[PDB]
């Protein structure tokens, strides 16, 4: 669960660029 | 978990429209 949450946060931080 | 990640990716791709 923590690994999936971290991956989710990384995907959000990546999608904050456009 | 794979289906959840696939749905997350689909929602991320859909979020690019607005």
């Amino acid at each position: 669960l923590d690994s999936f949450k971290e991956e989710l946060d990384k995907y959000f931080k990546n999608h904050t660029s456009p």
